[PDB]
């Protein structure tokens, strides 16, 4: 309400420079927000474990869903005051959250290859850390459980090349915006 706003979505699988992009891309942009659903993970005291064993971080299950829900609600009621404002809403598990589908005016998705995604996740340190086979075990399954879950989707999504450097990734992002 009360002033037109431009809301662009970045998801992709772990590691792909989501966060990354985000910034940078505010750091260039006026007026911009950057919502990371990196923020709204649950305490591991909250978090379930499967049948072997593992955390179930890789899942809509594991976020507070609603208190990102919330924020996102609220830069949407502030936005006016602070005059077209820009929001970046970033995250791993955007493109399967129903409630977000009408509110994009753009959407990426960063994608880079198993075996880069697995390089990259071993430089990480999360916390809790990743038990050891976490990543094939829960992270790999539970990105194409997403990809599928993503097949219903009706609008445009733009894929993106994440092994791409990160000022590529920048620029190709913000040469799309400004058009
Ligand atoms: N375009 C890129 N090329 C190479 N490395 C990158 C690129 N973007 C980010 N990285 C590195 O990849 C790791 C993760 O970057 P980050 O921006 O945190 O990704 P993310 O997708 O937000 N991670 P996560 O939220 O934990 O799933 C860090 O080591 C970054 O320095
Ligand atoms: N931020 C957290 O609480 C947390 C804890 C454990 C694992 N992770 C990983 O973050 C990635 C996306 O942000 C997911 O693949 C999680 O496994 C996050
Ligand atoms: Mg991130």
């Amino acid at each position: 309400r009360g002033s037109k706003t431009f809301i662009i979505g970045i998801s992709g699988v772990t590691n792909s420079g989501k966060t990354t992009l985000a910034k940078n891309l505010q750091k260039h942009l006026p007026n911009c927000s950057v919502i990371s659903q990196d923020d709204f993970f649950k305490p591991e005291s909250e978090i379930e474990t499967d049948k072997n064993g593992f955390l179930q971080y890789d899942v809509l299950e594991a976020l507070n869903m609603e208190k990102m829900m919330s924020a996102i609600s609220c830069w949407m009621e502030s936005a006016r005051h602070s005059v077209i404002p820009i929001l970046i809403i970033e995250g791993f598990l955007l493109f399967n959250y129903k409630p977000l589908d009408t509110i994009w005016n753009r959407s990426y998705f960063l994608t880079i290859p198993y075996e880069e995604c697995k390089r990259r996740r071993s430089t990480r340190v999360y916390q809790p850390p990743d038990s050891p086979g976490y990543f094939d075990g829960h992270v790999w399954p539970m990105y194409l459980k997403y990809r599928q879950e993503m097949q219903d989707i009706t609008w445009e999504v733009v894929y993106l090349d994440g092994t791409k450097s990160e000022e590529d990734l920048f620029l190709q992002v913000y040469e799309d915006l400004i058009q």
